[PDB]
């Protein structure tokens, strides 16, 4: 749906560029948690290629899906239930990510710009930009 | 329809909040620009009776209506497309409009007013406004 793509690409661009992270992206997913939509901005296309493969919701990124919470970490990688990154796949270390909501999805961002942890404000101003992406993703 | 404006208002809501803003608004209308819904945030039931009358779309309303492109003015009223305030509309100086869009056609407008620092709002107000306004359009779009 060139709707709603447009508008959660529109989203994760604001989020990323607003808390200054270098990376951001968000899955909705249905009911059964099963991968609908992946957006995501910072990384380029060749990469991507590399991957090779969109994120199935496991790790971290699952965590999020099954307890949908707003959670932000040091490093993502020495959360318990980390998995790992997918060979090629960059290296990611502090991590903020919110619930999209009215739960359909995640909105998550890393590596803030200046190497410090996502801040109380980023998180605010985050879980703003995932309610508003709720609201988009409700009513398509 | 109640549906689509407490939607709408919960997206003004998120958007007064977020940029600090004392008022805002969102004004939905159709292909003639007639103003089909409006909804606010910071004026009391009192003062909106007293006003009397739900905007048309004139003024620096109009203005985004027409040329639906983000607007940030220090002072509304020094535009000059200014219509001025009507009476018992609070006053209201500085002013980010932005479209209420979401591809061949722009709905409505999203704005804020009298951000609450005294100060104009910021490139980072607007862009966070645009990406809520998106969102509504979605909601419109799809009503
Ligand atoms: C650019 C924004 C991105 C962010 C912020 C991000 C974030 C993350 C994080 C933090 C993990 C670790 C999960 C863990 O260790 O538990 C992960 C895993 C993973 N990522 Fe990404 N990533 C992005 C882009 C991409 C892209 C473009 C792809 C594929 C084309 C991808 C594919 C995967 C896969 C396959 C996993 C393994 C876990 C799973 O399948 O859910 N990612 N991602
Ligand atoms: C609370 C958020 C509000 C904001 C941010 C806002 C903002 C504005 C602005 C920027 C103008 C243009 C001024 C000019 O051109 O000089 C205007 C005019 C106007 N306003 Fe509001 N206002 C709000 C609430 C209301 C309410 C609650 C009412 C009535 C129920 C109202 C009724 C009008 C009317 C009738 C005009 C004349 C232009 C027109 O008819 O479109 N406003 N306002």
């Amino acid at each position: 749906d060139p709707d709603l793509e447009a508008t959660l690409r529109a989203i994760v661009h604001s989020a990323t560029s607003l808390v200054d992270a270098r990376y951001g992206a968000m899955e909705v997913h249905d009911r059964q948690h099963r991968v609908l939509h992946f957006v995501y901005e910072g990384i380029d296309e060749e990469t991507v290629r590399r991957i090779g493969h969109l994120p199935k919701g496991l790790g971290v990124i699952g965590l999020l899906i099954e307890d949908p919470k707003p959670l932000r970490l040091d490093d993502v990688s020495a959360h318990p239930a980390s998995i790992g990154f997918p060979p090629y796949h960059p290296p990611m270390r502090t991590f903020l990510g919110v619930p999209v909501r009215v739960s359909f999805g995640t909105l998550y961002l890393t590596d803030k710009t200046n190497g410090q942890p996502f801040s109380d404000d980023d998180e605010v101003l985050v879980q703003a930009l995932a309610a508003a992406a709720g609201i988009a993703v409700a009513n398509a």
